[PDB]
């Protein structure tokens, strides 16, 4: 047989992500045999250990996964931290780890622009929130403001300023100035909230030369529930993917079946599927040190394209071909006729 | 049979270039058609017609193929402007025109990052060019320094000051430096040694560039510099990537390049319109092409039907970052 | 005496850059004299040419403040153009000019944040703008009719119009960023729902809203009224606070960047003059050459290798090492 | 008397940082007062304790300063965390503190452009540096890389490749090496430089060993040379005498440092000038919103948040015309 283990969050802080991560990792699997689960004549079982996103559970998993239920890789896991914990785990039992989506046993998944967005999003997170207000000088923008200030409260954000101007200020060249002056030199968000029955005519005058959002805007609050109440919605990266055949069939069929598209983490673990596959394949064995062989340096296709893990830091780097261009023939052409 | 017009500034100023599209254009078809050169029945046939990147003469060219040669489609050209020209007599010939490398009857390429840097590179050769010389104040520092400035004196930059430190790769020198380029358009301090690092040290927060790095001059034949000017870029591989890098390399020795590429695709477009359309009646193309999805070595194309632009054809993914950051902070 | 002639574009297209240059100028002087508008006993004379913007008119009118009205020096003047051509004729008549703000005769005013601006806006005005249009499938269609009707007196481009049912604009969105993609100078959403389509962070497609700062060319053809305005700061001095004050003052609105352009070279005629000493054009070329004088601005300096001003500047540095050192331990 | 107190780290691991910030502090306060070391009557004294940059002694040397010298008001200090552990004290003793370098009582120094090129430094000093080796394949080539190689392992840095040509695919293999690691990614050359550089490495986020400071400024890297932040200064009266003046008396610039405690000084004598007291309560007051002219102009603070923050007139220019121009 052929046992791979999936650590991952089922439960608690990342149960969303894991979810992802596991629907990917069992439809990649389907993909690369063509749907009949199995590898040159080995079965392919799926055993999978929810490690709550705790270090402590997930080292006892992992270390449960391959001695207990015998399984000859792992990937994992969901919560960084937790990961962390495990890369020891895998060289005491010498058996290799795929870090997925988070020494000679660790293979690692790859750089890529939706962790940077997320390491953003969370630095954001963790970062202090400065907010001033403009409304206008009848009830129903105080009233607004009002009503505001006290959803802003639940939140741990500071009120530098609230700018009354009147129903008919149809230059805001003084409010404007007078809010950017507030929000300044601070760290680390600055916003000015608009509430009307301006956006545009503040828009003009350049916020973010001094760092300050206006209330619209995509996803200029922090993606935490206290904020997300004053704005509803979930804060998304969002990114593209040129066209591929696994890229269809993940899109097709994952829309197909769960009636919405793929995410970037069921794309993840669609990908540790297609390493562990085209690993077990290329070196035609399960053993931990035949295994090591084939990856180093091995190309294996994913939703995101030809990948290969680097040999030195056995990381997965996206895999190219080099294209130059000469530029004489056309600048020695494009002055030559201006004239 | 199904006839394909290649214009291109086959001599002249983009000589270099069209040999690229020719090759690529050869290669794009072989591999559409698994090396039979046929399509559906249909044998294919290439014409091609040096415009020497004149506008007058691409014109006839163009006319000449559609009219003389009887090309069902054209592909063109070298020149950004002799394609101009040309924009006209598809359509006063009925006929389409893919329009490559440079109305209903155009068809065109697409936007990137090679273009971006042909484009910068242009605008580059197009501007001015100061220089600040730093040397060893004795003999051949001074003698060097003459040498350039005999050198520097047939190109057409500046020369706005000379330095001389005795041998001090240093503070006040580069300062000196700065103070001197500084506020000067658009373009460089020009070091003669037997000092980069020192002043590399203080910055360009002035726009200055040293005489280490790559092509901080303009691609002009006029500026010890030898060597041609290339922007670099990578590609994710694929299987016409492959395809084309290995075959190209084990015929021609040498990589493709960027107009190499662009050949390709104009011919997989062609090819894979033709297949689609199943004839070569310039109205039943045009409607087969429009929206249509077609691959190439940079991966897969689709031809926008508003205005027959060609983009890169993408999936769309999003990631949702609350979970992860709700957990960040408790 | 000392006398001064000012170029300008008076009337026609740059009319507004003219008066912000003479305003400056003559409050520069004003400034600089504490109100005696007279120099080392010498009296100050200024002479206005309006030179319409036109390059033939503008060397004429030049040298006809040299020639008939005898002119010590000379500014000007609105526009680059007919600034261009003024270089040989100060030349041709031995005498400085200070080019604002648009030879060992000339000297230039420097390379501003504010310069850069313009010669953006102009770009982009020389640019194509496209637009894609979404609205509720009703006045949607009636309010895009209106707006393809003005619009079409415009010179850009309606590649798509999107109309959806009064929800989740993800799929709709990206109808549009398909429509606008690759496509040259300028994109647009004008919708008839912004913030849900702002979430997908257009600025990666390159595609600007119909709620951005100043998404349309600054030109009378572009619903979008008002002016294009770019904005800068510059720290407090003792000539700003005097220009700001007096200027909000004696007009209700605050000196502009052309207002404080005719000021700094108020500032260096005076400095120069004064250093020199003298009004002979060769011992002011002399004076100036490398001089340092206070403008509204800050401290400036004239680089002698090329008449060009810059900021006068002290450099510092700051030690990192120790700090670093630091915090790994 | 005017008692104004200066904690900071005159020894241990900021003692050169500390140096300055005295130096400007004595230089601000002659400047301010002509000489005469008085302002409106009042004697002015001086009273410095060192922290060492220890949080514990620092709060403990501050308390000492107010309860004991009866110093008036205070600045400091060079730590950052020795003076967050310092703000209460302040607030214990009803007395005002300005914390330089690094409550109603605190009053902040500015954001800037130093301060930001030193955090950075300082992020890049805790993060990897990792190495790839380019020389000549023969004895001194092969021998240079060992020396180096043997100098990299006292460092914390990875050695993930060794490129031997002899004397375009080297730094293809070179830029492989290194692509997608972080941080800090460098090709050592023992010897080919311009070559490289003629592919531009910053799109791999790659340096080149020529390179204006690409190692961590710690003295394991330390490639002689201390690791400078450059910037430059608008000239002004306060600029000219200071780097004057100082250059005259230390034949050496002024500094980062020495400017911030000559912008300190300012605060202080420019409020206890506007103020005409020294009472915690209407020094507040005076200098909430107050201007005061520092070594880099005009600074208000700003009441809000007790925050310095460069003065500035707002200035705006209208393109419409110029377009319209240039269309047309």
């Amino acid at each position: 047989d052929l046992k791979i283990a999936l650590i991952y969050g089922k439960t608690g802080p990342l149960e969303a992500y894991a979810k992802q991560t596991e629907t990917g990792l069992m439809m990649g699997l389907e993909y690369a045999t063509k749907g009949t689960m199995t590898l040159d004549g080995r079965k392919i079982v799926v055993i999978t250990k929810d490690d709550q996103s705790k270090p402590d559970l997930s080292k006892a998993a992992l270390a449960e996964a391959y001695q207990d239920d015998g399984a000859d890789i792992a990937i994992g896991t969901s919560s960084s931290a937790a990961a962390l914990a495990d890369l020891p785990v895998a060289e005491e039992n010498k058996k290799i780890l795929i870090v997925e989506p988070a020494n000679r046993y660790i293979f690692r998944t790859g750089r890529n622009s939706s962790q940077d967005a997320i390491s953003n999003a969370v630095a954001i997170g963790k970062q202090g929130v400065t907010i001033a207000t403009l409304a206008q000088d009848y009830a129903f923008g105080r009233d607004g403001v009002a009503a505001f200030k006290e959803a802003l409260a639940k939140t741990g954000a500071t009120l530098a300023t609230e700018e009354y101007v009147p129903t008919t200020t149809t230059d805001f060249t003084a409010v404007g100035q007078r809010l950017f002056d507030a929000l300044k030199d601070k760290p680390g968000k600055k916003i000015i909230w608009v509430i009307w029955a301006p956006l545009t005519k503040l828009q003009d005058m350049d916020p973010k030369r001094y760092g300050i959002e206006l209330s619209t805007g995509g996803n200029i609050l922090p993606a935490l529930a206290a904020y997300k109440r004053l704005m509803e919605g979930a804060t998304y990266y969002y990114y593209d993917i040129p066209k591929n055949p696994i890229n269809e069939w993940l899109v097709t069929e994952h829309q197909k079946r769960f009636n919405a598209p793929p995410d970037f983490f069921t794309a993840g673990g669609f990908s540790a599927a297609m390493a562990v596959v085209t690993a077990v394949q290329k070196a035609k064995s399960t053993d931990t040190e035949k295994l090591i062989a084939a990856m180093e340096g091995m190309e294996f296709d994913t939703p995101k394209g030809k990948m290969v893990f680097r040999k030195e830091d056995h990381q997965a780097l996206q895999s190219m071909y080099h294209f130059k261009v000469k530029v004489d023939p056309a600048v020695a052409w494009a002055v030559l006729e201006e004239g």
